[PDB]
């Protein structure tokens, strides 16, 4: 199994992430928190997609989709993947080994979005499916 190097970009939005879950008292980190982080800031790699894209806006959606995680009393200090953000975190190494790329990175969180349902299912609605963000970030890295 491949232990890349991750950039600082890649860990800060894993550990904005796990702040949000926290900050929800989540029992776990799920694709759906670090979908928000991505959509979060206005100029974000997601958010810069999106745009050109001309896709619907989707922070507010995945903030209400965050939102319907329960409440835990008590929840976890530190909140750990759950099955979904496995799946993710794999399809993201398998877009980083197929882009060549040396270092884990956002790009690659953002090719593996779709394999949460619940992320999908906001994102294709947007105009924002797995094809053409893949077709964008094409465009984006020239």
């Amino acid at each position: 199994t491949q232990q890349p190097e991750w950039t600082q970009a890649a860990s800060d939005l894993m550990a904005r992430t796990a702040a949000l879950a926290r900050k929800k008292a989540n029992g776990y980190l799920d694709p759906v928190h670090l979908a928000y982080v991505m959509f979060e800031d206005e100029n974000s790699l997601a958010s810069r997609v999106v745009r050109k894209l001309g896709a619907a806006s989707v922070k507010d959606g995945l903030e209400a989709r965050v939102d319907a995680i329960p409440t835990q009393m008590p929840a976890p200090t530190q909140p750990r993947p759950n099955s979904d953000m496995m799946r993710v975190m794999n399809t993201a190494e398998q877009e980083r080994v197929a882009l060549g790329d040396t270092l884990m990175a956002a790009d690659h969180f953002l090719l593996a979005l779709h394999e949460s349902k619940e992320v999908g299912r906001i994102l294709d609605a947007a105009g924002a499916g797995k094809k053409a963000i893949r077709t964008t970030l094409l465009e984006m890295r020239k």
